[PDB]
């Protein structure tokens, strides 16, 4: 008999509890659990498979855990001001064009005509002269909903949109936290580690806690955050610093209180340019969750925090301030010998496309997938390495395109983003756009896309997504697809979908509830 | 206007009409095409095999329904590829030998789904069970309900023509091209000219910019497709663009073969192509309604023309002096680069391998339809044309990697041949999916499939690789590690066992035999 028969994680908050409830259910009670965890809800944003990749596997329903961590709806990510210089506001500049300095990354699905995606019928007639409509407004329903600030479903709940969630990621901890203990009789250890015990070959035996435990385990899970206190400490591994491709590292965040009433509740997260990086806004219900990341090479914690509070008009002497230093980056390998990383212990990027959560199920999930016996096969550690690792570098390269791609110079900030090399698979992948040529097409529609973990995994960053970052910016195609020069029935169909994006647009703004109608429905406010 | 205004096809048979008819669609009258293409006799039609995906991805595309082609082809059901004698030693025979644990020396190749339980696909269930002694069943009777009705010789639809599984096609490639020929000229306005091709004109940047035929007319063109078969007479001659040639990866090099009449009657319709392992090489039997096609491939660094006519005869009761044969050499591997400048080859000019996964006519409408995506205008954008060899590549040498799998994992070693298979190397992306197989882990996991996207993507998936690894014997090292935490999840997967023998045994009754369903379609 080689199973594992202890499972250790080393921290709690969302990695630590994520890792433990949906051990707590694939290992069907055959394997003891034990959570090693020392005794501002700023916000945090996701993406939409959370709900099929995570709680529907524990059969926790949406409405359930939103309640608990005043849950809000999101359509998007709205990217404020990475076009044009100066000060942070939370009010767009105007462009040369007219147009308000916004741009719109959603997740509603583009359609296709004849097998090509409706971007490259926009970006033909934007290129020829033929339109003076932005990609967003063109190509997604979802622009003009958001616009409205209207609600992804109807109060009678029938799903309207594609959508993630915004919530208080202390408040999921917590709310995993009950479920493990109460539900799965997972062992909650409430003590602070002393020592790792290692074996002649480097393997963990057991962790040492201040009140004098030995907690003997077989497989170790890192959740302690930047300090890596397993995979870094422990067993060296070494961390790869990739500073080279992000400049951000730092953070100052706060709960700002909203008046829902005047303003409504946006269905999105905000992106708001800044001198020295960007500020999120995370509307929840009576609040926004608002952090600005920025480089601390290029402004003080001081300066930096000045910046943030000046944006929103926050009071500093009535303000609490969450101050946060980012490691950026991932280890070399995920998973040494018998300690798995997951969450910031293995690896981390600024949360400007709402990615770490997706980073601990995508890593639960892998390790469920790879999970060993006591033999630990190098092969299963290696595969799993390789997945997160290629998850990885290429949502880091998707991101360094957000900033290589700003056409901002007003700043050292802004400037020193374009003194920076891309890796190589980013650059293949904007010489591609520039021939005209979609990215990474979908392989599905959005059912099987957010409901099949693979399916998402392996083509996470698509053509439409491409698109929204790339056009919004203002990074166009050299010329329009060749092949469209040939095919005047499918530029007609592409204008049907068109007017379908005008005519959906216009019955779900007049149709849908507010966001705030309905979050006042969902949390009976 | 910088288009293309004319496109010239060197070349008929399947690879130079299902181009053409293709791309008729595609340009929607914008462009001019012209198919060059000699007289020829047809040799006996040694018949062709497929996969699932041929009526979406080509016929759907043309709006030609799949009864009509059929009946103009001689068109029957393929559910499989059913290996034979592929695990023991002796001399070619149609007839199974006798494995040491008293089974036939027999495993299929479906295109049946694997279902799964708890995201974990029925193939590692039952590795897990046979590892641990817990099953005697093979792979492919455990998890396909097709082996049931393969076994029984039944139909893939039922009378009333409902669908029972998936399947794709046997038929006539000759009859299917003069269909198509027929499709481009009389309703795409595609020009045929019959005639010889004379001489390739280039520009001094090494552009085709004509071809010169026999009765002196000179066609002029914008852009050229090479559909001149193992020759290449625009890539490889006009162009001189390198061929790769893989025989460090794949030794058959050679094929005889004919057609044989058969009595349907007496003996049923087969709803599969057959592999019949040889000494030298193997046989295909691609049955349709009244004969069979049938081909020895073999290496002749192993065998001679003769040995292999002679075991090729031996196998089918054949007089080797009173047969029609026909004699091919192959050409195994690809161009360096399948489009250089203004000329895009397709079919046996871009690329080859023997037909022991049915994949020839899926390389002609993979390459056109990357070539309609990547269409060029007369600028040629060197970036359009790299993305679209390099599908080429990848595409050619993942089947590449498969086909060679299925020599260097049989356990033979009683000729030359099979030992000599054994002292090739394997590419690295092969070695890492036996490495991935062997530790249990699903190899590539995968309606929708077969959306063109989709399965180019992810073409030979975990089903696939079990069917050729554990068919030939090879298992992983131990069971999904997984498994041995997941009491309820082994449970279910009984359940799906207990279906798939249901499903079997319930078709296996009801379903028409393949003869019938032939007979019924054929009128």
């Amino acid at each position: 008999d080689n199973r594992i028969k202890t499972v250790v994680i080393l921290g709690g908050g969302t990695a630590g509890w994520m890792t433990a409830a949906y051990l707590g259910k694939a290992l069907q009670n055959t394997v003891k659990i034990v959570v090693l965890e020392a005794p501002i809800g700023v916000g945090e944003a996701t993406i939409p498979n959370l709900q099929r990749a995570f709680f529907d596997y524990l059969g926790i329903p949406e409405e359930e855990w939103m309640r608990e961590c005043n849950a809000s709806y999101k359509m998007a990510i709205k990217f404020i001001n990475w076009r044009t210089p100066g000060e942070g506001s939370p009010d767009p500049r105007t462009l040369d064009d007219g147009h308000t300095d916004t741009f719109h990354h959603p997740f509603g699905l583009l359609p296709s005509a004849d097998q090509i995606p409706l971007s490259h019928y926009w970006a033909a007639k934007r290129l020829q002269g033929e339109t003076d409509e932005n990609f967003d407004e063109a190509c997604f329903a979802d622009t003009a909903i958001m616009n409205a600030k209207k609600a992804p479903r109807f109060l009678d709940m029938r799903r309207a949109t594609n959508y993630a969630w915004h919530f208080d990621a202390s408040k999921v901890a917590a709310f995993l936290r009950n479920f493990a203990v109460t539900k799965q009789a997972v062992e909650h250890v409430e003590d602070e580690m002393t020592e790792v015990l290692t074996d002649e070959r480097g393997f963990i035996t057991a962790l040492r806690t201040k009140s004098g435990r030995i907690l003997q385990g077989d497989l170790f899970v890192d959740c302690s955050g930047f300090r890596g206190l397993l995979i870094n400490k422990a067993m060296e591994e070494p961390f790869i610093d990739m500073s080279d491709h992000l400049l951000c590292n730092s953070a100052v965040a706060t709960a700002v209180p909203h008046d829902d009433e005047k303003n409504g509740v946006e269905p999105y997260t905000s992106s708001i340019a800044m001198e020295a990086g960007w500020t999120w806004k995370i509307p929840m219900l009576g609040r926004f969750g608002s952090g600005h990341v920025y480089s601390d090479h290029f402004a003080t914690q001081d300066e930096a925090t000045l910046a943030f509070s000046k944006l929103w008009g926050l009071d500093p002497d009535n303000t609490e301030f969450n101050h946060v230093r980012f490691r950026v980056g991932r280890n070399r390998r995920a998973w040494v010998r018998n300690c798995v990383s997951v969450g910031l212990a293995s690896c981390f990027v600024e949360p400007l496309e709402s990615t770490g959560i997706y980073f601990i199920y995508a890593a639960i999930h892998m390790l469920a997938k790879h999970f060993p016996d006591k033999t630990f096969d190098k092969v299963l550690v290696d595969r799993f390495n390789r997945e997160i690792e290629e998850m990885f570098d290429d949502t880091r390269d998707f991101l360094q395109a957000h900033y290589y791609f700003s056409p901002r110079v007003d700043t050292p900030f802004w400037r020193a983003n374009k003194e920076l090399k891309l890796a190589d698979s980013i650059k293949d992948k904007v010489e591609t756009y520039r021939a005209g040529l979609p990215v990474n097409l979908p392989v599905t529609d959005e059912g099987t896309y957010y409901g099949n973990f693979e399916a998402e995994f392996r083509n996470f960053w698509t053509n439409s997504n491409y698109y929204c970052i790339f056009a919004g910016l203002g990074l166009m195609p050299r010329n329009p697809l060749p092949a469209l020069a040939y095919k005047p029935q499918s530029i007609a169909e592409a204008e049907l979908l068109f007017a379908d994006v005008k005519r959906k647009g216009d019955t779900l703004v007049e149709s849908l509830p507010s966001t705030y109608d309905l979050l006042r429905q969902l949390h009976g406010a």
